[PDB]
């Protein structure tokens, strides 16, 4: 009985909500790790933004979790509003976000983890997988 549910997330609009309902998803969820906001690493973002953008247009049957040294409230909301992930971002001060990364055994950043809303595993480092299959990856990410 240990999960993020129960905490409050921050909306790119500098707002706050209960990740419980804010995380919507109710279908699939994808955790993204790469605070590439402070350091360089452009080129990959516009890829996921085009993927979540398409899926989003289709009501993207999944939500993107905002993780990674995003301690930047400006670079956090900016990147989120820049076209990256169309949902919420766990306030770096949301322990559950750390234990989450450390719980999933990530730390392989940059990397993208995909899990089912119910908490089912599908594809972890499916990064290149999604970027490879693009918006059509929804099958592998939702296989």
């Amino acid at each position: 009985m240990e999960f993020i549910q129960g905490i409050k997330l921050v909306k790119k609009n500098r707002c706050e909500v209960n990740a419980n309902e804010a995380l919507k998803d109710k279908d699939i969820i994808g955790f993204y790790f790469s605070a590439h906001w402070c350091p360089p690493c452009r080129g990959f973002t516009p890829i996921l933004a085009d993927m979540y953008s398409e899926l989003v247009d289709d009501s993207a049957p999944f939500e993107i979790i905002f993780v990674s040294s995003d301690r930047s409230e400006d670079d956090m909301f900016q990147y989120m509003m820049e076209s990256h992930g169309d949902w919420l971002a766990i306030p770096y001060r949301s322990g559950p976000a750390s234990n989450v990364t450390a719980k999933y055994g990530i730390t392989g950043i940059p990397a993208l983890v995909i899990v089912k809303k119910d908490g089912t595993l599908i594809s972890m480092n499916g990064r290149g997988e999604v970027q490879s299959l693009g918006p059509r990856a929804f099958q592998n990410w939702a296989r």
